[PDB]
DNA sequence: GGAAACGGTGCTTTCTGGTAGATATGGCCGCAACCGATAGTTTAACGGAAACGCAGGTGATATGA
């Protein structure tokens, strides 16, 4: 309960209103791989923040590799100014985190048998063609994938809070499976995602 | 006190020609019936659309393979 979780990657999505042509979009960004053999869309890199980026040409894009909710919306708005500087109008709009991948590590070690028998109505773990159990948590509603060693990975959430929790709840009973800190101080120290993402600009107007 | 002689004409009769219905035979016209044919189901079984499930353009957390 001491070790809180760090978050690995955020990713989101957001709409620009307006249909585009794609093809007028790939000639101007200065990092673009785009090939309608394979795909047809243009895969989008930054420097700072370190974000990955995807365009449509029905009017949505996506965004990956954040680090912080701040990044996301940052990302996000950088490159709607990038598609407001070519000749579209891209009006910001629907922004949202579709998913979040978080990790954290309690320092010992899992029978994963064991928690798979007395959690089966929630934990699966298939012959082991690969060697880590998931784990779904209903509510609040959380995957949770679980490794021998002690480390483990949290997915399928949108608000930071609930990643905190879906992490207090199975430490006791990761803690049962033991043989021979356990404090959260708090069930969320850091600030709400909110009170990060309105560090921001939020206004569309405010490219 | 009446019946027998027989003149009156009222009432009736067949010989016939009229009125006119009848039908054996005949020739058109069209109804009753059959073998015929066109259209009908819904399914052998697999040709079809809509209905159906996995990939690929990023990324990449674990610790074994």
């Amino acid at each position: 309960s001491g070790i809180v979780p760090t978050l690995q990657n955020i990713v989101a999505t957001v709409t620009l209103g307006c249909r585009l042509d794609l093809k007028t979009v790939a000639l101007h960004a200065r990092n673009a791989e785009y090939n309608p053999k394979r795909f047809a869309a243009v895969i989008m890199r930054i420097r700072e923040p370190k974000t990955t980026a995807l365009i449509f040409a029905s009017g949505k894009m996506v965004v990956t590799g954040a680090k912080s909710e701040d990044d996301s919306k940052l990302a996000s708005r950088k490159y709607a100014r990038i598609i407001q500087k070519i000749g579209f109008a891209a009006k910001f709009t629907d922004f949202k985190i579709q998913n979040i991948v978080g990790s954290c590590d309690v320092k010992f070690p899992i029978r994963l048998e064991g928690l798979a028998f007395s959690h089966g109505t929630f934990s699966s773990y298939e012959p082991e063609l690969f060697p880590g159990l998931i784990y779904r948590m209903v509510k609040p509603k959380i995957v949770l994938l679980i490794f021998v060693s002690g480390k483990i990975v949290l997915t399928g959430a949108k608000q930071r809070e609930e990643i905190y929790q879906a992490f207090e709840a199975i430490y006791p009973v990761l803690s049962e499976f033991r043989k021979m800190s356990g404090s959260p101080r708090n069930l969320h120290l850091l600030p709400t995602t909110d009170t990060y993402l309105s560090k921001v600009s939020d206004d569309p107007d405010n490219l």
